[PDB]
């Protein structure tokens, strides 16, 4: 992919987060921390899950982004909408308002309803995602096999501004506790 010069600057809203996540000073790394984080509680942040947001919302153009998932378990990453559910239970789906890819228990998912097997013959260390918004693309990219695709969400009906959506996955095994990190430019 030549998609490489749509690259933007991400970085973390910590009012979106669910209460047990830790986010870096610079808002680029988060992880999930052993315990409630002793913040306020408020109607942005996701409740059942380690999920938070991107602070950047987008309602056109084309936008590029790279994430570093090395030796995690389970995470799941894409986009949603702004006004997408936060508290309870839910599916990450586009009918709910969801463009995302995951990893769990050593397979990879797009979450489309049901959701889609992934191909990766060489397990991704950074993740590369792309949205194009008047197109209704968003595609992922595995940065560590030389770009190559993961998948491609088309004909998209985003039905609103788009943030960048990240889930750094619970961690009952304690072999994901590492973060995911937003790549430099
Ligand atoms: C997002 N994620 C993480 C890994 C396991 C899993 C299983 C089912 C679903 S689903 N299709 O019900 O949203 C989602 C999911
Ligand atoms: C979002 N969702 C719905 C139910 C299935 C499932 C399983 C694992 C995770 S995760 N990535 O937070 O561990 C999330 C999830």
């Amino acid at each position: 992919h030549h998609h490489h010069h749509h690259m933007v600057h991400i970085t973390l809203d910590r009012n979106t987060a669910n209460s047990w996540l830790i986010i870096s000073k610079d808002r680029r790394q988060v992880r999930m921390g052993d315990t409630h984080q002793n913040v306020s509680d408020n109607k942005e942040r996701f409740s059942n899950y380690p999920m938070v947001l991107g602070a950047q919302r987008f309602s056109s153009g084309k936008m590029y982004w790279e994430v570093d998932v090395t030796q995690k378990e389970a995470w799941d990453l894409g986009v949603c909408r702004d006004s997408v559910q936060r508290k309870g239970q839910f599916s990450l789906s586009p009918e709910n308002g969801f463009w995302t890819i995951w990893l769990w228990q050593d397979s990879y998912e797009a979450g489309t309803s049901p959701q889609t097997t992934l191909h990766i013959q060489v397990p991704p260390c950074q993740i590369g995602i792309f949205v194009d918004y008047e197109a209704g693309v968003v595609s992922f990219y595995n940065i560590t096999d030389h770009g190559s695709l993961i998948y491609t969400f088309s004909e998209c009906v985003f039905a609103g501004p788009l943030r960048p959506f990240f889930n750094v996955g619970f961690n009952y095994s304690g072999g994901n506790a590492a973060p995911l990190k937003l790549c430099p430019l």
